[PDB]
């Protein structure tokens, strides 16, 4: 569970496994011929990380159902053999079967969050090959959620037809891409003795700034911690202490939104070392703010995706730094990691650079009815999620746990929060991700729009309501006249509950190069039209804390007859070119502050 | 004498337009004399349009020399008992005017009126009208095409052997040729008629004086009727002969946006005619434009005459959608770069309340972009003679209307050589003498280096300079370009007298763009026009800003040209570039009047 960002240190080999790896799709007989066992026949190559569905021109790759392998060689010192060797997978999309030579060595569920074993020193022979074997199929029980029976509301056809070949039905609008999403790396550490997690929090009162630690370790050794500024001057440290403990800051500066500062927390555990880049910084919600530092924050920015040519899903580290350089140019301060978990390294650069994140969970396409309702017990059809929900929410929390980035959770997004069962289904949630996460701060589940939204039980549930809504796209598309009194009339239901709301999603879709100077559809200027509308009524609402746009940039999506290739609702294109609301973003977000709008 | 055809109780109106048939000439049409008979082998042309782009042929689009047009005529006998008339709008660039094999008349310059009467004995019971249309450019034609000079904007790295011989254009866009305007049928009573009316205004107090003049054909008497919109009678003057003058009280004047036309209902024997007209005034006083007294700051474009597929060729549904476009971004103006536009053009904006700078077909005088202004002998440029009898056609035709308040005589000409006041001086009297207005008069001014030296300063009434600062130099370089813009413009702001840009863009593809500078993205194009405004807000004596351009259009091919020129705030399909709202924004806060008072 315990997940530390795998560094090199003066305890800890890096070594990066990366690279052209061998490639075969299953054919129905992988397994019971044990592909595992000999280098893969007859194979592609295949670059890792990547999505694997877009980098060759075969629709049946692209589209594949099922399992596919990846291999490649291993050979290593014997040497190493005197330390504990882990293998760290950071992302297998959706699940994997990892195999050293002949053995299996580990499975895991759950497409987006890291995973790593230990690999048994008899194992390591004078050559070895790794094999890795990934699942893209999803149903009632994965996060996400694909279908079983249910029809397919975004790309539904006139006419009915029988498909050539089993596909994967999502239920969700994004693109399955599948694959060794991120990094594999083989890591070391002292055998006997060796830290396995830290958990810091910030405790701000009495103007006395101090980092609160819990280090968890194996073995028995002495622990010492030091926490050293940017420039490398030691501000507090400690030797032969206990598990857990404060240090005082003095001098201490505050991690900020746009002004980030982090200090290097450096710990040391028998012959082990690891370090931490550590932001302190409160976060809190009372009454109707959302205080970073006691300060009034207003949200300026996005849902994103992490989707990039020709790499899919896969980690694109140039593109990251690329999107938060945009995001800075724009004004904005903040985005959610819609609709999963993002890479380490992003949330990494999001505590160097001073972004904002709402870190969300896998699960989207908690929904059955979008007859069986949704939370219905499991043995008359309801979702089958909850178990892996809570493993998603614990997962995450220990991986994420130490972000100063990080102010909130995301439960879910648009799930079925609107019928019955689901504050039963959800309320479990809630406690587990207030129980695991040291700091306790602010979950929220992002509100599918909905007829009866005063039954959400985001109301019962939520620290800040977060919703998706699309007055002028969804409902009244070229009547931006009723989006506006539609958007008003339930908006100020919203605002009279006297909590933090915002948006996490609008949006309309746009090409770019398509434009008209009257009200139409996927063009440009309506886009900008569609915003002004919505903008119109949150900037009289005291209670509306925070504006994200659906969606940072066109991403791919499945097939169908309203996906103009993809979800065309970027603000910028797939490779980063700025919309007209691009620049109408610019200009509005630069006259907003990010404390005190509200 | 060229009043606008109309239908009115004396005059008949019949449009002439249509299919036509159309022929290449391959060397033999006039030898085998082609309009004596039906055109055979021939192809299809709409008309009015320019004939380039109707068809997918290379060959066709950049044919060189003669097209023969050809229809039916066949009329009823009885209008025999009128005086029968063939107009031609605009027939580019040259034209021979055949009925039943007769030459009834030639024309030269491709975007002024020409008609001649349809002699009674030459009409039979079915009759064939030929028009034979030349699109040759030379040193002797506006505008001008080169003969032994290079090719500036289309050179190849190394050189080669046409294919063909090919007009060689001395101006950028494209060589639409073809009978570009509508062709028309029109009556008159024999005996007696009206040829011309001139209306010249002045206001004193709140009564508009209006003088006029009416010329005419034959013995009768003349009468002038003054009437509202609505159809009041406000001034009428019985047996008035050729001059007189009346007055209006109370007079409502045509404003800018604001626009107000009268009708002018004039009759001479049996002959009736409706002029729309607009009270306004027009005078440059020290460093101010003035209309009705008041300062213009002049917002808009330079414009062309360009859609597709007909080219050149009068499309009413886009001269409408523009004039929509342009008030829809906040603009009040334009210019008619490079040629006359056309009459229903022109009414419109007297109807809708543009303001037009009216430019002749002189582009491309300039022989050193021996020289241009050199004796004819010596091989100087050949076009003064025409050059005058442009300036007098075309303020023969739009003399009365009130949207035009300023004379362009040239475009990009070498006026910073020797000579270029010699040739110029004659053409500005010209322009002052036939105005009855007396308007401002300018020269457009190509960007020079040695730019003290144009002989505009000299000569003109306002300066209305092209300048590139950020485009064709310091590209990229806006930091540079707010620079050079500065120090020149200083020079000019220094003169005292009113000056402005006519031009300045940068070319701009719809669909490129970068956050950080780089020519040909929608963003630099805002920032070159955001750079450059940086300067001219600062200048009291910069009095307006025309674009370059209003929308993208065709133009020569060559390596520097994007499938023409990319310098329009809109697409060729008239939709906005981001710098479309970027004008939109800027010009939404900038009065039309006083804004540098
Ligand atoms: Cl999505
Ligand atoms: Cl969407
Ligand atoms: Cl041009
Ligand atoms: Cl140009």
């Amino acid at each position: 569970n315990a997940m530390l960002y795998p560094i090199l240190t003066q305890s800890r080999m890096l070594i990066d496994l990366s690279g052209t790896w061998r490639f075969k799709l299953d054919d129905g007989s992988g397994f019971e011929k044990k592909w595992y066992e000999k280098t893969l026949d007859d194979a592609q190559l295949m670059p890792v990380p990547s999505s694997y569905n877009d980098i060759k021109e075969s629709a049946d790759l692209r589209d594949h159902y099922g399992w596919v392998f990846y291999q490649r060689d291993l050979n290593i010192p014997a040497y190493l053999k005197t330390q504990r060797i882990v293998l760290r997978f950071a992302a297998v999309t959706h699940s994997a079967k990892v195999y050293v030579n002949g053995t299996l060595l580990c499975e895991h569920k759950g497409g987006f969050l890291p995973f790593e074993t230990e690999i048994p020193e008899n194992l390591i022979r004078d050559e070895n090959l790794l094999t890795v074997a990934v699942d893209n199929r999803i149903d009632h029980s994965t996060l996400p959620v694909g279908r079983e029976d249910e029809s397919n509301v975004l790309g539904g056809s006139f006419f009915p037809y029988t498909p050539t070949k089993k596909q994967n039905k999502p239920n969700f609008d994004f693109f399955n891409y599948c694959g060794i999403t991120r990094p594999v790396k083989l890591y070391t550490t002292p055998k006997d003795a060796y830290i396995s997690d830290i958990t810091l929090t910030s405790s701000l009162e009495n103007n006395t700034a101090r980092i609160n630690y819990k280090i968890d370790t194996k073995g028995s050794a002495h622990t010492a911690i030091g926490v050293y500024t940017k420039q490398g001057v030691c501000v507090a440290q400690t030797e032969n202490t206990g598990t857990e403990g404060s240090l005082t800051i003095e001098n201490a500066v505050l991690w900020e939104p746009l002004k980030p500062y982090l200090y290097e927390v450096k710990i040391s555990f028998g012959e082990d070392r690891y370090t931490l880049p550590y932001g302190i910084r409160s976060v809190a919600v009372k009454g109707n703010k959302f205080l970073i530092n006691n300060k009034p924050f207003y949200f300026k920015g996005y849902g994103k995706h992490e989707d990039t040519f020709p790499a899919g899903r896969g980690l694109n580290m140039p593109m990251n730094a690329k999107d938060i350089s945009l995001m800075k140019w724009q004004g904005a301060n903040s985005f959610r990691t819609s609709h999963y978990p993002y890479s380490e390294e992003m949330m990494r650069l999001c505590d160097e650079e001073g972004i904002v994140v709402i870190d969300e969970t896998t699960a989207v396409g908690v929904h059955l009815n979008f007859r069986v309702n949704t939370f219905d017990p499991i043995e008359q059809g309801g979702i089958r999620t909850q178990s892996h929900h809570k493993e998603v929410i614990k997962d995450l929390i220990a991986r994420d746990k130490n972000h100063a980035c990080v102010v909130m959770w995301s439960i879910a997004n648009e799930a079925d929060t609107g019928s019955k069962g689901a504050y039963e289904y959800f309320k479990p949630l809630f406690d587990l991700a207030r129980e695991l996460d040291p700091q306790k701060r602010p979950c929220t589940l992002v509100s599918l729009q909905m007829v009866n939204y005063k039954e959400d039980c985001t109301i019962k549930l939520s620290d800040v309501f977060c919703l998706n809504r699309y007055y002028g796209w969804y409902t009244c598309g070229a009547d931006l006249q009723a989006a506006e009194k539609m958007c008003r009339e339930e908006l100020e239901f919203w605002n009279s509950l006297g909590k933090p709301f915002m948006y996490t999603e609008y949006g309309a879709d746009t090409v770019m190069g398509l434009h008209d100077t009257t009200d139409s559809m996927f063009t440009e200027e309506y886009q900008v039209e569609y915003y002004k509308t919505n903008h119109k009524v949150t900037d009289t609402l005291d209670c509306f804390i925070g504006e994200q746009v659906w969606n940072f940039a066109d991403f791919a999506t499945s097939q169908g007859l309203i996906r103009v290739q993809g979800n065309k609702k970027g603000l910028f294109t797939r490779d980063r070119k700025p919309k007209l609301a691009a620049h109408y973003f610019k200009e509005r977000w630069s006259k907003i502050p990010d404390f005190g709008y509200k």
